[PDB]
Order: structure tokens, then sequence, then C-alpha cells
């Protein structure tokens, strides 16, 4: 199915981003590193990232939220996971100050 192959796809590429990430071997020999390896070094040394446009960091950051979601490491080096659990706090915390201008509101004047 069309929908089975996209899902598996992109699984296969958060894998091998999370392995490239964190990998040190130039003796790596994962078919898909040595690609994904210097889409990792090319946004360390990138200052505009997104908002410059640039259209590498924009393809990762969509692939590190596939990826954030489930991440659990506090030291993720995988670029953009750590802004992306930074935004999902920070949508968390204004949703937190919804309901208390909820609350709020009700009692107000
Ligand atoms: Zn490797
Ligand atoms: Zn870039
Ligand atoms: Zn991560």
């Amino acid at each position: 199915s069309p929908g089975d192959s996209r899902r598996l796809s992109i699984q296969r590429a958060i894998q091998s981003l999370v392995h490239a990430a964190q990998c040190r071997n130039a003796n790596c020999s994962l078919p898909s590193c040595q690609k994904m390896k210097r889409v990792v070094q090319h946004t360390k040394g990138c200052k505009r990232k997104t908002n410059g446009g640039c259209p590498i960091c924009k393809q990762l950051i969509a692939l590190a939220a596939y990826h954030a979601k489930h991440c659990q490491e506090n030291k993720c080096p995988v670029p953009f996971c750590l802004n992306i659990k930074q935004k999902l706090r920070q949508q968390q915390l204004q949703h937190r100050l919804q309901q208390a201008q909820m609350l709020r509101r009700r009692m107000a004047s």
C-alpha cells in the first residue's frame, strides 16, 4: 500500500539520521551513513537554517519532527530535535495559560 510504504520509508530515514548524528567512524559502512552524515555536518555549519530558507535544513527539521515526537534522549544530537521538544513544551505552557484564562474570565470584572 502507499500508506505502509511512506511510513516504512520515514522510519528507515529517522533510524539513519539517529545513526549518522552520532557516528564517528569514517570507517562506517552503512549505505545511508555518508549522505546523512553530510546533511548533519551541513547543519552544524549553517547559520541561517530555516529562517533563511536553507533547503537542506528545511527538509531535516521536517524529518526531526517525525523523530522528536518519540525521542526520549536528553542530550539528543539530531539537529533540531531539542528545538522541536522546546516548541512542544512551549505549546503546553501556553495551553495551561489558556486553561487559567478560562477560569479567570469566569470570575472577571
Ligand atoms: Zn555511520
Ligand atoms: Zn542549512
Ligand atoms: Zn532526538
